[PDB]
């Protein structure tokens, strides 16, 4: 009968989006997935509300690249045959790219179930 919220810290992952290196994390309130290009002192160039995320995919282990792919809910007036918005982040920490991908994946999946 208790209620439990997740308490794992929010990770800051070194990731490439559209060929530029950056940082992938969540906002402190865990309601948006955000990517900011390096140096990460400007605002994020990608904000994905978790309320709008419909799918989370990854490249399998042993792949050339560690990438998570996030699929979103269709835009309001998108055409009925169009593919839904997708956002790929390549993990580029030389030793920890997969571990970093699994951390974020696990935390996003926890947060997505709970909503
Ligand atoms: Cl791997
Ligand atoms: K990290």
């Amino acid at each position: 009968n208790l209620y439990f919220q997740g308490a794992m810290s929010i990770p800051r992952s070194q990731t490439t989006y559209k060929k530029k290196e950056g940082i992938l994390t969540l906002t402190e309130d865990r309601k948006f997935l955000i990517w900011t290009p390096l140096p990460a002192t400007g605002p994020p160039t990608v904000s994905l509300a978790l309320d709008n995320i419909t799918n989370l995919q990854q490249t399998p282990p042993g792949s050339a690249k560690v990438i998570l792919k996030f699929t979103e809910r269709p835009r309001p007036n998108a055409e009925p045959g169009a593919p839904p918005p997708q956002y790929m982040f390549q993990f580029t920490h030389p030793t920890d790219a997969r571990a970093e991908a699994n951390a974020i994946r696990d935390l996003l999946s926890q947060l997505l179930a709970a909503a």
